[PDB]
This record gives structure tokens, C-alpha cells and sequence, in this order.
């Protein structure tokens, strides 16, 4: 009855998964909390069970994590980098079966499941070199006989709360950077990707244990809102990296600020692609299709708003319709499929609610709009035209493959329309105009954290910092100097001279 | 009756100050809120009056600032730097009278009032060069035919709330950096230093007007908590830099987080000096005195906790008492005075309460402890021995010259005691031991933002970032890459190739 | 008979110039070498006289500068920056008269003479902030208990040899950076700009004297090749910055390399403008004209080669001919003048020789080509068509306003033709094509140190490093991390632990 | 007769070595030059043969490397990093056999031979992250509508000449950095380590072939002075990295300068350890011993001058003598052996010549001084006292384990004595004094490129730049921004606005 008990899914055992799995790791495996069963969204069947963290589990894990930090922080950063290099290799060894698990439990297609693991592998190899580079400048003091140095030190315990839609890579970004920076980590993944969290944690735990290091360096406490709220309120959690909905991130941001902790927020996106009249349409059409329907439209960076200049709107919409019709639907592990199921049955219903609401606001469904007549959580990728850019349904993030299409005329208004929504994650223009490109990158251009040209709103690489502005929450992950959010800066002045301050007419001995 | 009407203080008119001054600037001068009279803390005489901002004044100023930003953001950064260079020159022109006004209205001694203006001048000169340097890296994309650029753009309107104790330098740090970064500024200074705020704004306004720039680039709205709260809640204020008490700053941080704004918080300090057995006592004793009694103990970085190794505790305390007896107290503008009044009568009351509480918690006043019987807000610089390091009064920041002295035996405990309070601004050890110094700078060392060796807790220059950790709020001002808090990062990918994404079995047109 | 003795030129006295001037400064003024008279290239009249450095004067000066270095290197970098800041202010105060002297003695037009002084003013303002930033990273050692620091220290004495065409700015670039980096400077300018060198040195001297610093920090030894060769061979000259011809610079590089010294070489350019078919012609023609005839074609960055796509070649040449006819020629101090004389009569002879050789190799003079019939060194700006891109006369740098125009068809060949010359300083393409622009900036694009797009070859500002590749010598001046050429890097490891290396079975004590 | 034919050395075959080996690789293997036989310095026995490069071999290989560059430079740097990551793994798999070959052919002890391979492995893992970081800033232009970006591009062909004493790591440092920077490499190793150069090249060649890349990206032309001179004179060799004697490097540097090429010179060292009176003698003695006799005193960073304060001179020499007597001598591959043979028979004669000359100059041999009566090139590690610090024998770099010991009294003279030699590679002081340490790191301290405190002159790590000053040639390898030497900087201004230059009263159309 459980997928893991059927011979067809015996590969799950290669990740150390059993029918019932421990969802707490702190050097020891356990879990006295509520038992949840996660389901395969492609067939609505249960996969296996995870025993989540009780309050006592969480309490003991923080204490073990903070004790482990005393050991971990004393390990020189390049040697911490060597640990992270071995994690990358351990992910490389399991990339296919781990990616299959992402496809099975979360529901994205196999290439994206493996691709998500590869992103973690890449950030590991990146972090290895970074582990020899993090630090600050030695600066020229204005004072004779004084040295002035900017030091960076770990903040301590980094709590990491992640979402269902990227159940490996977001944690991996946070883990690899926090680790080389000398922090310990506590992970609370999405409950519906609990098997993924356990499996990832098993791979990391082995590297840590094989190197005679305390496992609490990369702790796991599977749970839901209760555990995440505990982390948000916990003074022992020095940095809380949160990836999830804007609604919850706001509450997490407030709870962390209330205690003068640190938060790193990666919240919703409502991402726009803008196509100008001079754009290469043979580039626009595939870029739009893949940015809209990739991962069944459940990416933070999924394209939700497509603005097309009036002169090319009908052509681009028509070319998208003909292209949508060829999107191959099926099981996410079959390599022929580009499009899998939504993550939950609730999401299917929410998809239908949004299509209906779009119709109520005057939009026309020119393609899709319906649930597919097959098992699982499959819906048609959908294109809605005729809404005004200020339509209410278009200002909501719905994790469904619905692309709202708008007309525009001039550059200034459509830049403003890109910027008018509350999120500020990703954005793209398609144009050949040199001045427009640099204006888009400038202070009167895109207000988002990811600002792309002739490439869609999706697919960012690790070399750059990843994150958004406005209600997207402002945190950054992965590249550039994002590592500084995982460390505390100190400005340090060393007086090494024999000089004595001026007496100022006080007679000292 | 007003000091500015007496011929003795005619130098005040050199700052353009009159009997009643407008406390709103946005290109025009005004102020329809309550008229405030500010008093000289050395003799309680009224200096002059300021008409503060009403709600409508605030509203118009924000709109005018944001209109001005549209112009200011288009001016190339080095040219904005040129503007900041002229601000520095205009301050140099008035440095003596302006520093005299700081001594008169705030009450710190003349050399510090002048020095605070110099600090603003210096950050201006620093910002000139920085205006040709701000930016991010061009990074090697992993994709052929793609450029990968990290861009920085202004956040927009920078609200700056400052405190009484540095009524020039804190604003200046924020202003010079925010300006070269392309932001407009709105200043709400402390009500009791309103004349300083007006006099500084008159200097800047002239520079802006002479350069045919809208004055709202450096707007002023004098007011109290009501205006400060309006700024924290105002979505048009993209960054709120708040310098003040931890209690108010916590609410400021929460209100800004509530609306997904940005805050830069510079809050309380509870700064410790630690003297080890190998310390050069001829360095310890004067460093401790000046760090404790400087600015009448009213710096954020004032030394409030003195840990002395048991072997040298009595000697250092005795030598400290004998040096305290030689502190020259008087009017802060008089040439040989080292110690002036507290800023307000409420501060005198807070001083008396803290001294009372210290006795109730088991402390002994071995020097000072009393209000001085003279005109003005003068209190004796005070030394308290015998409290436990965890006494509650020692864990509170009181903006009064009270130095709590402790014994210690070993390095590990005293580092933990440095770190055990909620504040985390500045810290200092005095020792000759090389290993101890670098442990102090390391992950098990001081948890503060300023970590000093053989120099007191007020050693900081503009080249380094200024700010603290934990309840000090986490913001940084002035040097290093502190400028990044005033800008928004974007990770920009430009596909410049003619390449078309992979079909993935869809036949495009 | 000397211009400085005529009442119309009495403004020369505002620079401290007299009928006979000392050309050696090392704290005191002197000069026992040959007396040189410099002449005005607009009318060949003598201006004033300068007593150049004898060899003994050179010996005395190097010794005084090196003693002064002991003082200067102990001054904190930001305080050195403060000195450089006052130098900027001192130049700002004399900008008009000094700019007029540049126009008078060197012969460039007044607006460019004034602008050249402004460049020195600007690098001063830039260096002030840089003086608080120079340094290296603190790196995380792989060894426990070890610190790893990259330090930068002055090299000592920076010899600066400059050329006639930028007799202020090149020295100023080298001076301001070397100074904040803790070096002393010894300047040997071009003999034909000796008055300018004295005037600049008099301005710097007063600042050093007013700040009680040894004047030898900015030493001057006016002389010709003999003094320059001693500097190249002098082991006491730790860094030799040389700006001049490739022929001399090659010998300078070899002499400095022979003694394992450091050289900074800024040699010839043979700079190309390339206009593609899609270029904005209303942008091309003015940019080309001004880049070719600016400073009478005597800039290191002067456009000497103009490649035009076949489809627009004839049109652009015709529009360039029609625009050249409007070039206003006259005395460089006269208002409204765009074009002055060549610097020397030898340059007149070199111009005519190049024009004749161009015809002898098959070129057609389509505009200009002749000496002007008027006093001074006036030649007509010249455009030559019909030569092959590899014509020998076109591959020589002749500091004369002769523009060689070529046809091209394809991007690859014309990129190759940009790169085929021995020099490698500046280069420019005019185009709208996004892919072409980034290829131009890429590894298969321009091989030059300055690579510009839709702006001519003289588009340089101080924020970036300035210099070229190949036979241009490879040095960089002014911006970016160019300061590192004036400093020596050290990689410093501090073991602060009590740890003792492994005995390796040796019985120690 | 050949060691490779004896069964004990059958492990050599795991590196692809046979009795006679090809020493030219450019995608194909060959060698038409003279066949060289390399000998084991531990027993003077021949190991195997390598066919070196003829002139035609060199010509063909350069042409093939320059063709391969066209492909390699078009590969995005992070993908180039992926190749270098695989080189690191391929080295890891063969680390034992390769390290053993270093011991066999070069003669250092096994743990150091293995350690040299690890340094290559580590720079690879480092470069993987660095390959996502190399680049320059985008800078704020002073011109509206202009972008200012600093680009870095490969120089092209990086010629790499290495020496016998570090036959793997130096090439590896240059190779890994040059590769991620987009250059191709041509390697000419030391003739007497030809088998090592072949073995390393076979490992890289397989990685390149398995990745379907042209093998000439990492070309090899084994040879002696003739090939090296050809590389120094070859304009197709864009950068020549030369590691070797000062005598040869000076000539190489001049040849490269003659053609306006780029050189990176890593030449002789004459490195000093200075022990002050307050030094931890239990730290001084082992550190000195290992730095003098490690690698039989054949490191570039070997300690050759030991300055000891007169108060502890006699004690330190005695403890060093008693410790030298316990050095375990034997075959370098034998476990627990700390001291092996000199590299050649010529080195034995040089050692003897140096000892006699040291005695001739008044030095007293207090330990060693004689050849060991055993097979191989074994000489006793030697300590010489009684010389003046400026003794001629002490100012020569002799690649022999001779430690010259001097007395001193004061810090200033001994810092001056450190700096008085022509080399400037490594240096160490041993002291506890805080002020002295920072004076040592400062402008009046060590003039060397490596400046150490409480550790010997050896043991550089990957994170920092490695190299020296003065006659050491000035090049840097490995860490920090040393990668910039393998690339060319361009300062790029893009005008993206529709603005037209100022007419300046010319009537364009
Ligand atoms: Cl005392
Ligand atoms: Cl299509
Ligand atoms: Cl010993
Ligand atoms: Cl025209």
C-alpha cells in the first residue's frame, strides 16, 4: 500500500528510507512528534512515514547543535570547506536516486529534480574556495601605532526553514554557506517534503560522522508551523533563514525582530516578462513558455505576468497557444515529460479558483483553464488575456501554471507596471535596444533582486546573490557576498605602540 | 532672556539662527507644529526657538523629497559626490561656531563639539572617492553568451532619526553615504538639539540651492516621537536609519519590518573594558577614565563595565579614584574643562536612580554618586565596586557617568561576562598576550561590533563600519561596505547571444 | 622680449614664476644644470627660463627624498590623504592661471588646459577616500591558532617621468596615488614643459611647507634624457613610472628590469574607431572629429585609424570632410578656438613627412595635409583614404592630426585589424548590436586597455585604471586597484598559539 | 639497469610511465629531441628515459596550444572550473604514486612529496570557486547614460617554466589559475624531474580527453635552456611564469621585456629567521631545524640565515646542535625518514665548496660540514657560526643545508640585516612582543613577500599570494588576486544613451 513497500519503488531504499523514518537528527536519529505520511502528487498514493519533532526533540536538538558549535567554530574555515567538498561528492554519488525522490514526493520532472541536486553540488564546490576567502579588509588606521582590521565570525546557530517547491536546493544554499562560515544549522523543511529532508540529512550525517564531527552541525527537526514558530521565537537561533509564503515570512520577520535576532527572508514572487516590439520572438515564445510552465508554475521565479507590446501581442499570444498545445504531460520521472502535477489536491482547487476569478475580472482563457482527466494533481497550463494590469487576481501569487497576458505601449508605463506589485523577486525584458537594457538595469528600471535581459525570470546561477526586494523580504542566498549574512562583522582597532593617551593635566602614576 | 538675544552669544547668528527658527526644510522653510525652546544644559537658560513639523508639514516634505529623488537619482554618482564634497567645505567654513553650538545646546566640551563637526567633514571627503567606487562585480556566467552583473541602485528616501548625544556626526555619516548612493534624505533629529539640526540643514540647503538642486534632497522635519513614528510607518521611507534607545528602536524595527521596509538600527551599548594582569596600567587608568567620563558618560561607546584581574583590581581602582578627583568640571566651552553637564534634567534623575539601584543591588559607591550643587545638569562621575557581574543595573544602559567595576580571574569567564549582556556595541581588552588578543578577535572572543585592543571603547574612525550586534540593532554606518545598506542589490543576467532555448520537443514557429 | 616680462602675461607671476626659475626642488630650490628657455608654440616666443638639475643636484635630491621617506611612511595613510586633499584645494585655487600656463607653454586650448588641471584636482579628491581604503584581506588560515593577513606597504621612492602632451595630469595621477600609498616622488617632466613642472611643484611645496612636511616628498629635478636615464638605472628609485614614446619606454623597461626594479609604462597608442553599418552616424562623425583633432591630435588616446563599414564609408568621409572645414583654428588661449598648434616645429616636420609618405604608399589626402601659413606650429588636420589597413605609415604613431580611414566588411576582420598594431591603448566601436558589443568586450574582441562603445577613444575618467597593453607598456594609473603598483604586497602569517610543531621523533627540550 | 624495470618500482607503471617516455604532449605524444635519463639521487641509479622536445616539437606544440585557446577561451569560466575540479580529483586518485615518484626522482621525503601533490589538489579545489568570481567592478560613470565596467580576459598562452625542487606544486599553482582564467598552458619542467612532468601531464591529458577538449590546452615540451629561451623570446607566449635561479630569471625577465611580453618571476631566496630574547625557545628550535633541513635545505623558502639575540645565541645553537644530531637520515620513501639526499652530484660539490668558503671567511662549523659516507647524494645538515652578517658566503643562495647563525642586539639593526640581501622571498621573527610584531609587518619592517611571526620561513598556504620582492622577481602565485597576472584588464565605457556630443559650434547634419 505504501509506495516504499512496492517493488516498483525499491530504489527509495538507496537513500536509506524505510516505511517509517525518523524525522529528528542531532547526531542521533529520533522523533517523538506526530507521524505524517507524505503522498506522491502524480498518483495521490502514500509514499512512507516520518516521525516529526516533539517540543522536547526540538529543545534537545538546539542544545546539541549549540554544543557542537563550540567544536565546529574552532575548525579553520578551509578545513570546514573540506567538509563541504565531501558533502558535494556525497550528493554527486546519489544525484539520480535523490533527484528521483524529489520528482516522486514533490512532483517536479526528473531533469529538474536532478538539476536541483546539482545546484546543491555546485554551491558546495563554490563554497570550498570561498572557505579560503571569507574575511574583511585590513584598513589603514588614521592613528599612528594602531592596526584597523575588519573581522568576520560565525553568528552561531542558523535555523533554515524551507518550502515544498525547492526541497533540496534552498537548504543546500543555506547549508553550504553557513557551514564554511563556521555556523551550525537546524533545518525544518516543508512537511510535504519530509522524506526529501530526511534523505538529504542522511547524506550529510554520514559525511559528518565519517569525519568524527558532531552530527548536530547539520541538525534536522521535521515539523510544521509549530516548530518553525519555535525557531522564529528562539533566542538560541542566531540567524533564521526562511523561504516560504509572504504571509508567513512577515510573521517570522516580526518574531525575529522582536528578539533582535537576524532574519533572512525569501518570500513570494509575482514575476513579469516584458516583450518589446523589437524583441526576438523566436526567443520570447520558448522563454515565456518554460518560465511559465516549468515545475507546473510552482517556482518562486515562475513567470506569472507577460506584458507584450500592442503591436506584437496577438502574434505572441497565438504563438504561445500553438506551443502550449504541445506540452507533454505525465509522470515526473518519465523523461519524456516536461510538465508534471501540482504539489497537492488543494493546489488543484486553488488553480480552478484563480481561473474562475480571472474570468470574473474579465479575462479570457485562450488556452487551458481546466483540470486534466487523469489520476494525480494534473491541470492544464493556462493563458489568460484581456485583464487589466491592475487586476486583483494578477496581484496574487498562485502556485499554479496561469500566465496573465497584458498589452502595453511605452517603456515607462510597463516598467512601472513591473514594479507596481508587492513582490520584488525576478523580472525580465526581451528587447534589442541598448539604451532600454541599461535603463532597465538602472535606478528607474526594475525594482527586483533579479533583473534579466533576453532570458526568462527563472534559472539563476550560484555565482550571484539570489533574492528579492519589497515583500519578497530582502534576504540573499548563494553567491557574491551573501555569506556576510551568516557572519557578524567586527571593526577591530589594535593599539600596538607604547604610546600613552594625553594626560590632559591629570597627573597619572 | 533668550541666549541668542544676548550680545555674548551673537556668534550664534553666524549660523543664521534667530530668535525663532523654522524647523522644516524641503526646498522651502516652514513649520506649523509646536514651537519648542531648547535650553543650555550648563545653566538651563533658553537659547532660541524652533517651529517643528506638523503632520501636514511631514506629508508635504515626503512628497517633495520623493519628487526630488527622481532628479537626484539621475545625477551620476561622482557628480553627487561632488555635491557632498561641497557640503564638507561648507561645514569646514562654520566648524568653530557649529562646534560651539554643539557645546552650547547639547553640552559636550568644545573640542568634542568641534571634533564631531570634523567627523562629518571627514565622512564627506571619504564619500567623494566612494562615489566613484560604489558598485558590484561583473561575474563570469556559467552560460555562454550571457553577461552576469551585480548592480546597485538607490533605495529612494532615507529617513534618518538621530539622538541628542551626537547631533551632528550621526546624521552626517548617514547623509554623506546616502547621498552619494543616490538617495534623498529626511532628518528628524532629537528635539533637544533642534537648533543644531536647523543650523546643519541651513548649511546643506545653501549648498543644494547654489547648485540649482531641489532642497528636498536633504529634507528636515523637526519633531518628536509622533514624527519619528510616522517615518517608521511610512512606506515612502525606503530606509529608516534610527539611532537612539533600544526600547524605541525595537518598536522602530518592528514597524519597519511590518511593512517590509529596511531599517538600520544603532541602539544601546553596555560597553566593557577588560584589564588583564599583564596590562600596562599606565595605559589602563587614563584609557578607562576618559572612556568612562568623556562626554559626561553619554556616548553610545562609553565604558560602563570595567573588569580587572583580581591581582590588580585594588591598584587600578585606587589609581582611578585619584585621577577622577582631578577631573576639571565647568562650562563645556571653557578652555580647560574636561567634564560638562548631562544633557537633560531627566538624565540627572536617571543617574540618581541608577546610583540608588546599584546600592540596593549590593554595590558600593567608591567615588561620586551625587548631583553636583551648581547650575546646570551636573553630576559627579561615579565608580561602583562590589556588584556581581550579573547584577541587573549593570545589564542596563544608563546614559550617565557610572562605571561598574568587577573582579575576574581567568580569560574564559571574563570573555563570557563581556558577552552576557543584551547590548553588543563596543568592547576593549588591555593585555600584552598575543594569543589572548587574537582569541579576543576570534569566534570565542568578543561578540561586539567594535572589538578593541589596548584602546578604549570609543576608539572608532570613519574608515571602518560603525555599529553593533544583538540589542544594538545590527546596523552599520560610515566605512567599509556600509554603503550597501543604502542601496538595493540586483543580480542581472543579459543574454546577448542569438541562441534560442532548447525546443524540448515542442515545435515552435 | 620674454613673455613673462610683458605686462599682458603678468598673470604668470600668480604661479610664482619669474624670468629665471629654479628647476630643482627637494625642500629647497636650486638647479646647477643647463638653463633652458621654453617657447610658446603659438608664436615661438620665449616665455621664461628654468635652471635644470645637474647630476649633483640629482644626487642631492634622491638622498633628501629617501630621508624624507622615513618621515612620510610613518604618517598614517588617511593623514597622507589629508595632505593630498589640500593639494587638490591648492590646485583648485590656481586652476585658471595654471590652465592658462598649460595652454601657453604646451599649446593645447584653454578649456583642455583647465580641464587637465581639473583631472589632477579630481584624482586628489578621489585619493583622499582611497587613503582610508588601501590594504588587503584578512584571510582564514587553514591552521588553527594562525592569522593570515595580506599587507601593503610603500615601495619607497617613485620616480615619475612625464611627457609634453599631458604635463600636469599624468604627474598628478602618479603623485596623488603614490602619496597616499606612503611613497615619496621625484618628478622629471618634459623639458619643453619645464615652467608647468615648476608651477605645479610650487603649488605642492607650499602645502607640504604649511603642514611642516619635508618638501622632498614631492621632489622635482627638471632635465632631459640624461636625468631620465639616471632614474631608470638608480636602484634607489623603487618604482619608475614612465609616460612617453615606445622607443624610449622600451629602453626604460629594460634598464629597470636589469636591476630588478619596478616600472610602470604608459607608451604609444595607435587607436582605432570602428563604425559598423548600424551605427548612429550623427554620433560617429562628431565623436571621430573630436577624437582625431582634439589637442591637435597629440593625445595618447587620439584616434588615428578610422575603420568604416563599406556601406557607409563614403558618406562618413564626406560628412567628416564637411565638418573638418568648420574646425576653428587659432591661439590656444583665444576663446572659441577648437584647434591650436602642434607642440614643436619638429612635430610640424614629422606631420609633413607622414603626409608625403602616405601619398607615396598610395594614400589620398581628402582633407588638410599642409602646413598653415601663420606663426606657430600650425598644421591642418588631415584625413587620408585609400590605404590598406596594413600600410606602414598607418602602423606608426605620429603625434600629428592625421586620420587614416579604411573600409571593412566583417566583424571578425575589423576586430583583427584593431588588434594588428603593436600598440594597445584605446579602441572604440560604434554600433547598436548587443551581441557585437559584448563580443567586443570579450576574449575575442579588442586587445586594448581601453575598450569603448559608442564613445571615442579619449573617453577616460579617473574611477577606472588607465593604461594599455602590448607595446603601450602595461602600466595602469589612477583608478580601480591601480594603487597596488605603488606598493609591495606581503603575505603575513602570525602564529598566536602556544602550539609547538611536531617533534617528528626528535627529542627536544 | 633502469629502476623502472626492477619489480620494486613497478608502481611507476600506475602513472603510465615506461622505460622510455615521450616528453612532448600537445594532444598527441612525441619528442624528437635528445633523450634524457633521470637518476634517483638516493642511490645514483637511473630510473627511466624521456624524449625531449626538438625545435619542430616546440613549434608544433605552440601552434596547437594557440589553436586550442580559441575553443578554451569560449568556454565559460565556471565550466573551466569544472575541468580544474576534475584535475583535482584525478590527482587525488594518484596522490600516493605521484608523491612516491617525487621522492624517487627529486629526492624529498615521502610526506613532503605527497604534500606537494596535495598543494596542487588544494589549489584546484580553490580555483573551482574562484572560476565563478574572477572579474572586475562595474563602476559608476561620471557621465550620464554611460556604463563603466572593468573586464578581465585571458592573456592567451601561459608559458610555465618550473624548477626541480618543487616539480609538481609550482606548475599546479600556475596551471589551475591559468586554466580558470581561460588561458592555455605550455610547460617546460626541470630536466632532472622529466618523469614527474610527464606523469602529471598524463593525468591532466586524460581529464581533458575524457571531457572532449583539445589536449594542447595543457601542453608539455620537456627541455632545457634551449626550450626555455625559446619560450622567453616567443611573442606567442603571452605570459611566461618562470621559477628558478635569480641568474636565469633575470635574463628571462629581460628577454620578455624586450618584446613587451608579461613575465612572472619566482627566483632565489635568502630567507632569515630572527629570534628575539622574549621568543619561545621551545618554538624557535624545532621551527628552525625543520625550516633549515626540510627538503635537505632545497626549498626556495628554506631558512639560510638565523639571527639570534646575543642573550640566547649560545643556548639556541646548542639546542639546535643536540636536535640536529637526532635527524633521521635514509631513503626518502622510507617511513620515519626526515632527511634525504641532495638532488644532484653537482649539489654535493657545491655544498663542499660553500663549507670551505664559509670557513675561509671566518665561520666555524659547529655541526655537519661533511659528505655522508653512504650511497646517494647525502650531505650532513650544517650549522655555521661566527660569520659577520654581511659575509659574502651568507649573501649567496646555495641550495644546500647550511644554516648561517648570527648574533644581534637590537630590533632596528636586525630588521635592516634581514632586508640587506638581494633576495626578498621569506622571513620570520620569533617574539612575543606585540609592538615588534606589527612593526615587523609595517613599512620599516621586513621587505619580503612572505613575512611570518612565530613560524618558520616555509609553509605557505593556498589562500595567500606566494612570491617575493627585490631579486626574487616580484611575481605572485596561488591565492589572493594573483589570478590577475594571468589576465588582461580593460576599462570599458559603454555609451548607451541617444545623446550626441556637443556641437562646439560645428554644424553637423
Ligand atoms: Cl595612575
Ligand atoms: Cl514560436
Ligand atoms: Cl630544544
Ligand atoms: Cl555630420
Amino acid at each position: 500500500t505504501l509506495l516504499i513497500n512496492q517493488p516498483q519503488y525499491a530504489w527509495l531504499k538507496e537513500l536509506g528510507l524505510r516505511e517509517e523514518n525518523e524525522g529528528v537528527y542531532n547526531g542521533s536519529w529520533g522523533g517523538r512528534g506526530e507521524v505524517i505520511t507524505t503522498y506522491c502528487p502524480a498518483n495521490n498514493e502514500p509514499i512512507a512515514r516520518v516521525r516529526q519533532a516533539s517540543v522536547a526533540d526540538y529543545e534537545e536538538t538546539v542544545k546539541k547543535a549549540r554544543e557542537a558549535w563550540k567544536i565546529w567554530a574552532d575548525i579553520p574555515a578551509p578545513k570546514r570547506g573540506e567538509i563541504v567538498r565531501q558533502i558535494g561528492d556525497a550528493l554527486r554519488e546519489k544525484i539520480q536516486v535523490l533527484g528521483s525522490l524529489v520528482s516522486l514526493e514533490m512532483g517536479k520532472i526528473l531533469v529538474e529534480g536532478v538539476g536541483e541536486v546539482q545546484e546543491y553540488v555546485d554551491i558546495c564546490d563554490y563554497a570550498v574556495g570561498l572557505s579560503r576567502m571569507i574575511g574583511g579588509p585590513i584598513l589603514p588606521s588614521e592613528r599612528s601605532g594602531h592596526a584597523l582590521i575588519e573581522q568576520w565570525n560565525p553568528v552561531g546557530l542558523v535555523g533554515i526553514i524551507t518550502a515544498f517547491n525547492f526541497p533540496v536546493a534552498v537548504y543546500g544554499w543555506n547549508n553550504a554557506i553557513a557551514m564554511i562560515c563556521g555556523n551550525v544549522c537546524l533545518w525544518k523543511g516543508a512537511p510535504t517534503t519530509s522524506l526529501i529532508s530526511v534523505a538529504v540529512t542522511k547524506i550529510i550525517a554520514k559525511v559528518l560522522e565519517d569525519n568524527k564531527l558532531p552530527g548536530a552541525i547539520c541538525s534536522l527537526t521535521c515539523g510544521g508551523a509549530d516548530i518553525g514558530t519555535a525557531m522564529a521565537k528562539d533566542e538560541r537561533v542566531n540567524l533564521l533563514s526562511f523561504t516560504g509564503s509572504t504571509q508567513v515570512g512577515k510573521q517570522v520577520g516580526l518574531m525575529v525582530q522582536e528578539r533582535f535576532g537576524r532574519s533572512l527572508l525569501e518570500l513570494g514572487g509575482n514575476n513579469a516578462i516584458i516583450a518589446f516590439e523589437d524583441a526576438d520572438l523566436s526567443l520570447v515564445v520558448p522563454s515565456a513558455l518554460f518560465a511559465a510552465v516549468g515545475t507546473a508554475g510552482q517556482r518562486c521565479t515562475t513567470a506569472r505576468r507577460l506584458f507584450i507590446h500592442e503591436s506584437i501581442h496577438d502574434e505572441v499570444v497565438n504563438r504561445l497557444k500553438k506551443a502550449y498545445a504541445q506540452i507533454r504531460v505525465g509522470n515526473p520521472w518519465d523523461p519524456n515529460v516536461l510538465y508534471g502535477p501540482l504539489h497537492t489536491k488543494q493546489a488543484v482547487s486553488m488553480f480552478l479558483g484563480a481561473v474562475e476569478e480571472a474570468k470574473k475580472e474579465g479575462g479570457t482563457v485562450v488556452y487551458g483553464g481546466k483540470v486534466m482527466d487523469r489520476p494525480g494533481n494534473y491541470v492544464e497550463p493556462t493563458i489568460v488575456t484581456g485583464l487589466g494590469h491592475d487586476a486583483s487576481i494578477a496581484h496574487t501569487q498562485t502556485f499554479a501554471p496561469i500566465l496573465y497576458v497584458f498589452k502595453f505601449k511605452n517603456e515607462e508605463e510597463v516598467f512601472a507596471w513591473n514594479n507596481e506589485v508587492k513582490q520584488g523577486l525576478s523580472s525580465s525584458i526581451f528587447t534589442k535596444d541598448l539604451g532600454r537594457i541599461f535603463r532597465w538595469l538602472g535606478p528607474k528600471g526594475s525594482d527586483c533582486g533579479i533583473v534579466n535581459v533576453n532570458i526568462p525570470t527563472s534559472g539563476a546561477e550560484i555565482g550571484g546573490a539570489f533574492g528579492g526586494e519589497k515583500h519578497t523580504g530582502g534576504g540573499r542566498e548563494s553567491g557574491s557576498d551573501a555569506w556576510k549574512q551568516y557572519m557578524r562583522r567586527s571593526t577591530c582597532t589594535i593599539n600596538y605602540s607604547k604610546d600613552l593617551p594625553l594626560a590632559q593635566g591629570i597627573k597619572f602614576q
